[PDB]
């Protein structure tokens, strides 16, 4: 019976990608190779099973900075983290496979199956 | 031309409230004369101009204690709180002052303005 605020959780996500754009109260370093990109564990641990498992581990939770598998693509990571941050995918023909795989290491399984509907589609 | 979804926002905000209630990378109680609630500080500078103008000065930035005034109701805070994190107000004919009351000083303008639109249309 609540009032349903239609536009507040995408108007949240915007500020939250704000606050990262500025270095506010982010408290993770991810490495990826020879880049670093800084975020809020919180939203890591909402939009991804591997930022969920790492930090949700009492063992883990304080860690300042992950270091991600050294396959992984930068650019891949990089797409999947703005896709975090905005709800929009910046998937490409040129880009597809490298975003899919990084996507599958970070366990974003949803993406994954849109990949897969991508390369369908194309 | 990036690719929408749709549910990812408010997937987003579901998941920080889930970590919200089980007191995942809280950094901040918020005293509320008798009570304490605990939340992220991103998720209340996300929603309240009072929290955002609080955080964004550097010299507040670590505070992990947040003192209300003290005429602030804690039930119009509690039904705030929830709508932060959930999209949907509980507002009532028997709380609809204190909820607004609250959100003037929160600074939360929409929400004020749906609560005068509440008593328009009571
Ligand atoms: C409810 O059962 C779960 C929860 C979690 C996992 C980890 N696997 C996974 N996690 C994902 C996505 C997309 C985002 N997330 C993160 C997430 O759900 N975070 C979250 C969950 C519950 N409460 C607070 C938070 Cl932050 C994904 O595709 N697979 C699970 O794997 C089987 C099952
Ligand atoms: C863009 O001009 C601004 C920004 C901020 C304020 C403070 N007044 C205010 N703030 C509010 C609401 C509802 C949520 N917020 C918080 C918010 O917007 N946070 C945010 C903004 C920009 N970047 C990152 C973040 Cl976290 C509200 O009704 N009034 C402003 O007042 C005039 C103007």
């Amino acid at each position: 019976s609540q009032i349903q605020f239609t536009r507040h959780a995408s108007d949240v996500l915007l500020n939250l990608n704000r606050l990262r754009s500025r270095d506010i109260l982010t408290d993770v370093v991810i490495v990826v190779s020879r880049e670093q990109f800084r975020a809020h564990k919180t939203v890591l641990m909402a939009c991804s099973g591997l930022f969920y498992s790492i930090f949700t581990d009492q063992l883990k939770r304080n860690l300042s900075v992950i270091n991600l598998d050294p396959e992984i693509n930068p650019e891949g990571f990089n797409i999947l983290l703005d896709f975090m941050y905005t709800s929009r995918l910046n998937l490409r023909e040129g880009n597809i496979m490298a975003v899919m795989a990084t996507a599958m290491y970070l366990q974003m399984e949803h993406v994954v199956d849109t990949c897969r509907k991508f390369i369908k589609a194309s």
